[PDB]
């Protein structure tokens, strides 16, 4: 009878167009079946890095550190690389731009034996915050599967986890990356690039009339000249599936 | 003393090239200062028709009439004229095809005596709700300006209304029309068909990086041909205003 876990190797034409190396895992949560280009690097746990910011912001809100989407976090005066980190910010903001100074000091707030806890009770990954509470998702031993993140994902989506239902619905506003009459993109780019293999991540889900689809990819990323691949390449699977016109 | 309420009348002329009469109504929120091509239209009282479908969802929420926002009202069986309708829905969806037969169950649901005194306690137009319970805001007696669904809006926007925020974030939700990185558009349509003058009407809100503009418009609508122009007229102010590209 019909698997859960079914390959799709006809998707790695993608990946080799663009002369880069990943996967794409994708969930249809009405069939309750999920299709890969790779299941072994499916379940391949990496550091989360940006993609991180999806339950630090949920931990932040549920303790108060945020009060909500539009309270500002001031810049802190420190001129860093990236021009859009240079300013103040709200949540959805600090999303939209990773603006990663933000998120420090909302993990610092949280503080180590609140945000191990948080991470447990999400069942996110392998739950180890070794390192500095501050950079974990960066440069310390946590570590999540593509397949994990869908499934931290669908909790997220039917407001499961166990945080509160406002902190999720704030979350997922937060995510908010594309809509359109075909669809809703709710997702997250990261970028791991202090540990090797420096990897690539975009993760979330499609919305549609009558069925949600979750995604989540990671690639090989030498440089930051490929960044706009995590995109394309899994619109290219989302398109060759007919999910997206 | 800078004013609150300016008139700019050329935007009139984006209602002339489309052989259209209507106002436009905007609202910058950080400077608190609103602008329209026609004060007195602005403040004119219409039928809200179909949005209307804003404050009865969040009554339909907060009354537990809908339990959220995935919960489906299965397709009555009767085929009706507008083919997206001859389906099974959620609230999403609802809003989305502005399924009538599931707006009015739910009113029917809500009944008069609640009807009433939720409108009374958001504000909402002249609070008259003299007709049908299932379709006073087609045919009845309630009416609302461009200038209080503005009001409305505002309210909505800043969870002020008095509902559960929890009703309030699901609504802002199913309001969602477009988003990409240069902004998100949260909206209702609306055409009033049934008392002359016949109008349709676009009302919600643009929300930028660092900004809000709530808009609502209504324009003479003498035949669903012209519905497109609801969008049009209104996004042709904004690129005029440099508030989208
Ligand atoms: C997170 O992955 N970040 C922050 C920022 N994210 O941009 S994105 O990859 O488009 O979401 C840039 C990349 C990355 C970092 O540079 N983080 O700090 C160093 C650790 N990788
Ligand atoms: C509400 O304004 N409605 C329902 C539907 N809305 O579409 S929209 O105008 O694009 O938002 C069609 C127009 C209008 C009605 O006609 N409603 O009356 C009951 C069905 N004729
Ligand atoms: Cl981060
Ligand atoms: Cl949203
Ligand atoms: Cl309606």
């Amino acid at each position: 009878g019909p698997k859960e876990w079914q390959e799709n190797k006809s998707w790695n034409a993608h990946f080799t167009e663009h002369k880069s190396q990943g996967v794409v895992v994708l969930w249809n949560e009405n069939k309750q079946q999920g299709f890969t280009n790779n299941l072994k690097r499916a379940n391949q746990a990496f550091l989360p890095a940006s993609t991180f910011k999806i339950p630090n912001s949920l931990i932040a809100l549920d303790l108060g550190v945020v009060k909500d989407e539009h309270q500002v976090f001031k810049w802190d005066g420190q001129t860093r690389d990236i021009a859009t980190w240079n300013r103040d910010h709200n949540l959805i903001t600090a999303m939209k731009y990773s603006v990663v100074p933000v998120y420090q000091e909302f993990a610092r707030q949280i503080g180590e034996a609140r945000m191990s806890k948080m991470l447990h009770a999400f069942d996110y990954g392998n739950e180890d915050i070794s390192g500095n509470v501050d950079s974990f998702w960066l440069d310390g031993g946590i570590r999540i599967s593509a397949t994990e993140q869908i499934s931290f994902l669908r909790k997220l989506y039917h407001n499961k986890l166990h945080v509160s239902e406002r902190s999720q619905r704030i979350v997922k506003q937060a995510m908010l990356t594309e809509a359109n009459g075909d669809y809703i993109i709710r997702a997250k780019t990261g970028y791991s690039t202090r540990i090797e293999p420096k990897i690539g991540w975009w993760v979330g889900w499609v919305e549609l009339d009558d069925n949600v689809w979750f995604f989540a990819m990671n690639m090989d990323m030498p440089t930051s000249d490929g960044l706009g691949l995590r995109q394309a390449i899994t619109k290219e699977v989302l398109k060759q599936e007919k999910i997206i016109p």
